[PDB]
């Protein structure tokens, strides 16, 4: 029982080529108690295991009341 | 029982070529207690396992009352 | 029982070529307690397993009252 890798090439959970070019003459960002994401975000993961778990949150406003 | 990889090339959960070009002369962003995502977001994952789990949330406003 | 990969090339859960060009002269974004997504979002996943789970939410406003 299990996994057997015999002479194998595996890419799992990969973000491996991202090219970005940005040209802005004038920019303004105003944020009051919130999430603002202007930049590049690259997240690679193989396994996440749990009850009520958040994985790879880029822009996230969690205001919960249980 | 299990998995056998004999001389195999596998790409699973991959985001591997993304090209972006952006040209803006003037920009403004105003955000009050919310999520605003202007940038590139690349998320690769193989496995997520759990009850009530969020995976790969880019713009997310969770205001829950259980 | 299980899986056998003998000399196989498999791409599963992949987002591997996305090209974007954007030209804006003037832009404004106003957001009050909500989700606004202007940028590129690429999400690749192989497996998600759970009761009441959200996978790959790009623009999401969850205001629940259980």
């Amino acid at each position: 029982e299990g996994v057997l890798y015999v002479g194998s090439k595996t890419k799992e959970g990969v973000v491996h080529d991202v090219t970005t070019v940005a040209q802005k003459t004038k920019e303004q960002v105003t944020n009051v108690g919130g999430a603002v994401v202007t930049g590049v975000t690259a997240v690679a993961q193989k396994t996440v295991e749990g009850a009520g778990s958040i994985a790879a949150a880029t822009g996230f406003v969690k205001k919960d009341q249980l």
